[PDB]
């Protein structure tokens, strides 16, 4: 009854891609899934939240901005502007990916957009 | 003679993946390739360096740490630890990629390694 409760809660969380919330983590957290604070700490940090911390004094941005590779590929693809909108060279995709790293997950600012546009063009012409 | 000098310098830089150093950029920079300062500003920022700035007072880390997707895939692959060391699921690769974004280009710290290890295991088991 206690084991199944933890497994059930854990199963719900894993279905959501909340990978830290194992049945053991849920048990240590007092048979509850993570609070908003614990989720946000994990999201921003990708470290396992302490089952003891509520993280209600953890300072963070509401809008989170972290990109997957799928997202980076779509961004790279629309900047590159190849006919039939086919996939850009890997060298250009790497440059787009590095911009996401520089920006702690955010897409290109206006100055970086220019640099990427120039890079696309030099790789085509 | 001046055009060819700029084209020649520019050709050298592009061969190196220094994409901003076009013949026009080299001309605006007084027929010289970028200084160490301009290169480092571009590397850390991926914005076109001002041909007017020497960036000798630009504060930066010697060791730069930015990862390409190839690098992220190798890291993801050794953490995941699949038999025959085949490619990990895209969902796991995205998590590794997000760690690189959180860390402004650096690989996983010890706490993030644990989180990724757990994630790998939950995705296998
Ligand atoms: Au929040
Ligand atoms: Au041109
Ligand atoms: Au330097
Ligand atoms: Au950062
Ligand atoms: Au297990």
């Amino acid at each position: 009854a206690q084991r199944e409760k933890d497994t059930r809660i854990s199963k719900k969380m894993e279905t959501m891609g909340i990978y830290f919330a194992t049945p053991e983590w849920v048990a240590l957290n007092g048979h509850r899934g993570p609070s908003p604070g614990q989720l946000k700490y994990w999201q921003n940090t990708r470290e396992i939240p302490d089952p003891n911390e509520d993280y209600l004094d953890y300072v963070h941005a509401e809008k989170s901005r972290l990109a997957s590779e799928e997202q980076i590929l779509r961004a790279a693809t629309s900047i590159y502007g190849a006919p039939g909108q086919a996939e850009p060279p890997q060298a250009f995709i790497d440059e787009v990916a590095k911009v996401y790293e520089i920006n702690h997950g955010r897409g290109p600012n206006q100055e970086q957009m220019k640099d990427l546009l120039l890079t696309a063009m030099e790789m085509k012409h």
